[PDB]
């Protein structure tokens, strides 16, 4: 009944030259892994090896072309690393970015990899640069490679290609990326919830809307829970899991539940704009745990605000650890467009999942 951790300071080394004070920090790891020294939840993990993913495990999801451009920028100059960051869409590189998003990735394969042979019960990964905006060909919102889709294939690469992973990413942005790689796949049930605002919210694409269920033998197996017009927070997250994420989570039995565990729906997130507290993520993480028997991982993504994110983490990794989950109301009503919002993802997928109808 153990709870593994992995985090490793040199992922601190990709940083933005050119805007020491760009969001996505070095010491958003550095912070969230402090504060699980404060609350004595480092004590209680135990300590998983980072590693560096290989060239060959990044071709579990990702094109050759775009493994090699990446992996160049280690050798390139300031001004040719810039050039290369403004080809894309909001991302920034070192020439440390490629081997921090190698050791992000290696380090949930890790994880993964004890967790499916029994050494640990679950896990969390402090780990940066993000993924789930990377995309089979190429990198995108601070994320060059897909971390939690390629822990689900390397997941299956050490178990069965068949191995049921479910990914749910609480992240307040669509993981387009994700989405993407598994859209005609139902062996990796793909759940999204985030901030939509009828497509104008970044990554600003209808790709994220409720009414994109997969594809081919996929179909019902993507399913996004988009919100609109309202701050939302823990009495919306928690009806999403009651009517939607944890009826479909169950019926699809997943074996492994990667969670691409974004925190900038927080409460004080400087850009997210919602309001799910450290006892909401609390929440959450403890309704994971009652799939896959408990074999857990959460991964890492996005979330902005130093203190939010460290508090919002350190609460799930109690939650893995077997403490008690904090109360909350689950009475309070909604805010009116969230309804709505829940309404559209359950006629989207009542054709799909019996337990809806
Ligand atoms: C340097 N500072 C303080 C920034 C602050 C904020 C942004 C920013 O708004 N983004 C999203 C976006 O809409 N951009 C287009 C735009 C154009 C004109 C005006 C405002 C925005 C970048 C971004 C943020 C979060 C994630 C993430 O968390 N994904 O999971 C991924 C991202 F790509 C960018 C920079
Ligand atoms: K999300
Ligand atoms: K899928
Ligand atoms: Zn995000």
């Amino acid at each position: 009944p153990i709870t593994g951790l992995v985090y490793d300071q040199r992922m601190m080394l990709h940083h933005n030259m050119w805007d020491s004070h760009h969001p996505e920090l070095p010491q958003r790891i550095s912070r969230i892994f402090s504060r699980h020294e404060e609350l004595r939840l480092l004590s209680r993990c135990h300590r998983i090896p980072a590693r560096l993913a290989t060239e060959e495990e990044l071709a579990l999801c990702h094109s050759s072309k775009h493994i090699s451009i990446i992996k160049s920028s280690e050798h390139m100059k300031p001004r040719d690393l810039n050039r290369l960051g403004d080809e894309y869409n909001s991302i920034f590189i070192s020439n440390e970015s490629y081997t921090c998003a190698l050791l992000a990735a290696g380090s949930c394969f890790n994880s993964a990899q004890a967790i499916l042979t029994g050494q640990v019960r679950n896990a969390v990964a402090i780990v940066r640069p993000p993924g789930h905006h990377a995309e089979k060909d190429t990198a995108c919102g601070f994320c060059f490679f897909n971390t939690a889709a390629l822990t689900a294939r390397y997941a299956q690469s050490i178990t069965r290609e068949s191995l049921r992973v479910l990914i749910v990413d609480w992240d307040v942005h669509h993981g387009n990326g994700t989405q993407h790689i598994f859209e005609e796949d139902d062996s990796v049930l793909y759940i999204s919830l985030h901030r939509y605002e009828d497509g104008a919210f970044f990554p600003n694409s209808e790709d994220a809307n409720y009414d994109k269920v997969g594809l081919g033998k996929g179909r019902g197996y993507n399913v996004n829970i988009p919100w609109n017009g309202g701050k939302m927070g823990d009495p919306e997250y928690m009806a999403a899991f009651h009517h939607l994420v944890m009826p479909i989570a169950r019926e699809f039995a997943p074996e492994l539940v990667l969670v691409s565990a974004g925190f900038d729906a927080a409460r004080g997130d400087p850009l997210g704009g919602f309001q799910v507290t450290p006892e909401g993520y609390a929440h959450l993480t403890h309704q994971l745990m009652s799939l896959a028997a408990g074999r857990v991982l959460i991964i890492l993504e996005g979330g902005y605000n130093l203190t939010s994110i460290s508090e919002s983490m350190s609460m799930c990794t109690s939650m893995l650890l077997g403490d008690s989950p904090p109360s909350l109301d689950h009475l309070t009503p909604l805010k009116t467009s969230a309804t709505v919002s829940i309404n559209n993802v359950l006629r989207a997928h009542a054709p799909f999942w019996s337990s809806l109808r």
